């Protein structure tokens, strides 16, 4: 436990080094004097604040802040800013949610929750209820996230950070400028349109404000209006004198001319309302809700109903329905009907559907369902399935005779009537071929939409949008498709699209999966409902009324980065003074223009041209975004609006739009889902609390680099710790016996050994970290090159040199810099450096000789398996290094060298090699040691490369082992090892003996 406090007390300090040394604050007035080797502008996307920061929004935001650390020491002037995003109604939602129960009850509300979760968050009894207000939220929230941010370490200039919503008057004027300009190129319109829409919340439920189904939208139906004939049914004799339609959703309209009655569920609870025209339908209440949300209502979401009852009070109903030829088809019970799709009232078309003939022959069997629902026999046996489209492989009567071979006998066999349907799910799209007269001959695809045509102008038939899958909202409220009028942005435009698509050629998506993910929604997108009128945010300048939603004012907010020090300059709310001493309204369309546009004009403006042109310099600086690293789930969302409003309002500077874009996936923990109601969460304040900003800093960068879940495990961060500590206490025991180092000419076989595996240690993860392979930079840059270290120390039978220690620890520093840096600043220091580690290069690598390290590897393999025969059957051992290979083997070898290079490097199979090997007569007495000789060479092969194809080892082994026998006899235990060249060797190990495999007898 102390190691872990010992490592927070280092990162305390180092960061209020870091801090007054202000080593993170970047300039572009001053950056742009000296051209180094480029700026590096990352970007992670603004977390929201309502509630703290979590170990995924670490896990996510590592990335970049890697990135940095990493680039920093290659030369590159990097910015790394950090806003945070207030936009949004879920802060206001919780806060108004909060007041209920201040108002309406007490403190602390007496029950029989809003107010149990602040209390869980610690708060005290009297501040919660400053929480009542969305202001309390902005004022506590950001502060503590930017708190807890520092006190992790990232590489921020946080004189450029900000809040979102109208509560900051420079961004706000930034939203505007943005607005106002993607009006004025056509790219805001106002219109009705269809979207998923909140009732509770009187505003369309975009992606972010949502609680299920986070990307579903609209479906259209046909909704078929079937006219109720008198006699009515028992229970609407009230309604006798009006109009009564049967509203029915379907998905194939063309089918409609094959109608031989109507399935009503006889136990669900069917509603009969008032329509806009007097008329009433009979649906259910959600069917009813979307309908009145649709326009379908006199009022917008006002149902009036009129009538409530049971589909069994409907059966027997006659009706008169569209298209059909059969004049009046009656309402009939079906017992398998979903309520969660449609209206509840279906249509049998028991032609191209199995379900309906599958109902419609079970009423026609027995009288059992016919009397206990009182269907006579006018109602099902005069109705015979109507042929009206023909599928090649079927017939006229496609699912009379698929459930004929299936041999269904009831409406309940989910499995044969799948299955069923399934065998004609699309044979019937394309392949169909319409029979009705006006038709006849016709593709079914080609003709579908005119006939539904035929029927919304004939007014039997209307649309019906509803959500395709169930979406629930923030407030808990379920979501229905409206049609409603709004602001939103033209993404569908075709010009605006293929140009999106053109920045998503030259976009850098560091894998073929996201690059799919853009495509497929940069293909589906269309228009995007951007105004709200509850919540927080900005509205839009010319429509007060409209508030701007999140995922609308973030689109292009990483240009506000550059300016955002010089305009606001560090206070979060932009309420204070500003550096260049521009007031917050100073900054007009113009002004903004001339900031973010090269070739616009200078504006009328009372600011001086030095402000201005300071911006500007920022910016055109800054930009573009070199890098964006985001969970996921923004791709189909937030990160293609990013790349459609940068095509948007830089239309002629592909070179300011984005370059690269990196997914990852969601973090885990523990391997579990990190979720705060199976008690398996860590905010980052906390994580940082348990494991030091080093440990989880170290944890989180073995966390996972593919887009596939990354995986937070706490054992493997307790064991960095235990590894850092006991790192930090080596290299203070070396700084300690600085003179107890052998010195002089770094020469011994060791020495060059582990100089080369430094060497390449630094090549690899210098390799690792351009590809942002961070898991795999640690594992190379300090698991490996601590083991490497390691042998090196346990092999130094002379001492370790003292050059080579301590490049090595210099190195070490700085490869686990980006990862750990408070640690790594820590041991600059002790080492006695001059300046800061944060002003280090990266290491250069001197020449990486390959025969050394295999050498070493020889070295290891012998030590194990000398070590392994020392289980059994000393004091003495004699070992055989074998100069050649003996004949048989040396053959086999040529056989295989010959088919190696035959072929570029495929080994045939074991059957052909066997087969020629047995062929040749000076290998009779050796056919059984042959094949096994064969399978080592092949898993040697594929283990390490064709240098095991060499007659003779690269290095001299003898020598090598010579080099370390006083290790060996060390280790071994023994007094004695006598190398000799298996000449010396008896029969059997002189036969036997090969090079690279000595043997040895003890
Ligand atoms: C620009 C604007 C539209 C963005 C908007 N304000 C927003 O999304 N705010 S946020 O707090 O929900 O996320 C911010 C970043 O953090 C990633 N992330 C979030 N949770 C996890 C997790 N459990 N595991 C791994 N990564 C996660 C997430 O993808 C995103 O890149």
């Amino acid at each position: 436990t102390a190691k872990v406090d010992f490592l927070k007390k280092i990162e305390k300090e180092i960061q209020q080094k870091w801090d007054t040394e202000r080593v993170f604050e970047v300039n572009a007035s001053n950056l742009e004097k000296q051209t180094s080797k480029g700026k590096y502008f990352v970007t992670f996307p603004y977390p929201y604040m309502n509630g703290r920061l979590h170990l995924g929004h670490t896990f996510s935001l590592s990335k970049c802040e890697f990135a940095v650390g990493y680039q920093r020491l290659k030369g590159k002037c990097c910015l790394f800013p950090f806003g945070l995003h207030c936009t949004g109604m879920p802060i206001k939602a919780c806060a108004d949610k909060l007041k209920r129960e201040i108002e309406l009850y007490g403190c602390p509300p007496d029950f029989p929750y809003q107010w149990g979760i602040m209390k869980s968050l610690g708060l005290s009894d009297e501040e919660i209820v400053k929480f009542s207000e969305a202001e309390h939220w902005l004022d506590y929230f950001p502060p503590l996230a930017i708190q807890d941010l520092k006190r992790m370490g990232l590489k921020v200039d946080w004189r450029r950070s900000f809040i979102t919503t109208d509560v900051n008057p420079y961004y706000d004027s930034f939203v505007r400028w943005q607005f106002l300009t993607l009006r004025e190129r056509n790219k805001i319109k106002f219109g009705k349109r269809y979207t998923i829409y909140s009732p509770k919340d009187g505003q369309p439920c975009m992606d972010h404000d949502r609680q299920t189904g986070e990307g579903v939208g609209p479906q259209e139906y046909t909704l078929l209006k079937l006219k109720v004939l008198e006699p009515y049914p028992s229970k609407l004799s009230g309604l006798k004198g009006k109009n009564i339609f049967l509203v029915a959703a379907t998905l194939r309209p063309e089918t409609m001319f094959g109608q031989t009655n109507c399935w009503v569920r006889p136990d669900m609870k069917y509603i009969g309302f008032e329509t806009v025209n007097g008329d009433i339908f009979i649906c259910t209440q959600k069917a009813a809700r979307n309908m009145s949300y649709q326009g379908f209502t006199k009022d917008n979401g006002v149902v009036p109903v009129v009538k409530e009852l049971m589909g069994e009070e409907i059966l027997g109903a006659s009706l008169s329905a569209p298209l059909t030829s059969y004049k009046v088809i009656y309402v009939l019970p079906m017992l398998t009907i979903k309520e969660d799709k449609g209206t509840g009232v279906v249509t049998s078309v028991p032609s191209d559907s199995p379900d309906d003939i599958a109902a419609l022959r079970d009423l026609k069997k027995k009288q059992a369902l016919r009397a206990k629902y009182g269907i006579r026999d006018d109602m099902v046996l005069p109705f015979e399935p109507v042929p009206v489209i023909e599928i090649p492989g079927f017939g006229n009567l496609s699912a009379v005779t698929i459930c004929d071979e299936l041999k269904i006998q009831s409406q309940n066999d989910r499995e044969k009537l799948a299955e069923a349907k399934e065998k004609i799910y699309l044979k019937g799209f394309y392949e169909g071929i319409m029979l009705v007269d006006g038709f006849k001959g016709q593709k079914v695809q080609d003709v579908k939409k005119t006939i539904q045509k035929k029927m919304i102008d004939a007014g039997d038939a209307l649309i019906y949008m509803e959500p395709e899958k169930q979406v629930m909202s923030r407030s808990s409220d379920e979501c229905v498709v409206a049609l409603c009028d709004q602001w939103y942005l033209d993404y569908g435009e075709e010009n605006w699209k293929k140009q999106t698509s053109q920045c998503l050629k030259n976009l850098e998506t560091f894998c073929e999966e996201t690059r799919r993910n853009f495509e497929a929604t940069l293909g589906w997108l269309q228009e995007h409902a951007c105004s709200r009128t509850y919540g927080l945010g900005t509205h839009l300048p010319w429509d007060e009324q409209w508030l701007i939603e999140s995922l609308s004012d973030s689109t292009i907010y990483m240009a506000f980065y550059t300016v955002a020090h010089l305009l606001q300059g560090g206070n979060l709310h932009g309420q204070a003074e500003s550096p260049l001493g521009i007031r917050p309204q100073q900054m007009t369309k113009e002004v903004w223009d001339y900031v973010f546009f090269k070739e616009a004009p200078f504006p009328k403006t009372q600011i001086a041209k030095e402000k201005l042109d300071q911006l500007k310099q920022e910016f055109e600086f800054w930009y573009p975004v070199d890098l964006r690293v985001s969970g996921k789930d923004l791709v189909p969302n937030h990160l293609s609006y990013y790349l459609y409003n940068h095509v948007a309002m830089w239309p002629e500077q592909s070179d300011k739009w984005p370059t690269a874009v990196r997914a990852n996936g969601h973090l885990l923990l523990n391997s579990e889902k990190m979720s705060k109601s199976t008690g398996n969460f860590l905010t980052l304040t906390q994580a940082i609390d348990k494991f030091s900003a080093d440990g989880m800093r170290l944890a989180l960068a073995d966390a996972g680099d593919t887009v596939e879940d990354a995986n937070f495990v706490e054992a493997m961060a307790d064991a960095g710790i235990l590894r850092l500590y006991t790192w930090v206490e080596w290299v203070k025991e070396m700084v300690a016996n600085w003179d107890s180092l052998r010195s002089g000419p770094a020469s011994t076989f060791n020495d060059r050994v582990f100089a080369s595996e430094l060497n390449a240690g630094i090549i690899k993860t210098d390799q690792n970290y351009e590809k942002m392979m961070f898991k795999e930079a640690l594992k190379t840059g300090f698991f490996e090159f601590q083991a490497a270290k390691d042998k090196y120390r346990e092999l130094a039978v002379e001492g370790m040199h003292r050059e080579l220690v301590f490049r090595f620890i210099e190195v070490q520093t700085l490869l686990l810099a980006p990862f750990c840096p408070h640690l790594c600043e820590h041991i600059w220091t002790l080492l006695g450096k001059p300046d800061s580690i944060m002003n280090a290069s990266w290491p250069v690598a001197g020449p990486v000789n390959e025969v050394l390290i295999h050498s070493s590897q020889y070295l290891m393999e012998v030590t194990h398996d000398l070590r392994l025969r020392l289980k059994n059957y000393p004091s003495h051992c004699t070992i055989y290094v074998a100069k050649n290979y003996p004949p048989w083997q040396h053959t086999t070898l040529s056989v295989l060298r010959k088919h190696f290079e035959a072929n570029n490097g495929k080994l045939p199979d074991n059957k052909v090699i066997a087969s020629e090997l047995g062929s040749m007569p000076e290998l009779k007495k050796y056919m059984k040691k042959v094949m096994p000789f064969v399978a080592m060479i092949k898993e040697n092969l594929e283990k390490m490369g064709p240098r095991i194809l060499d007659l003779q080892l690269e290095f001299d082994e003898k020598a090598v082992l010579m080099e370390n026998i006083v290790y060996l006899t060390n280790s071994l235990e023994l007094e004695h090892i006598e190398v000799k060249f298996a000449s010396e060797a008896e029969d059997k190990i002189r036969e036997d003996c090969c090079p690279g495999k000595p043997l040895n007898v003890f």
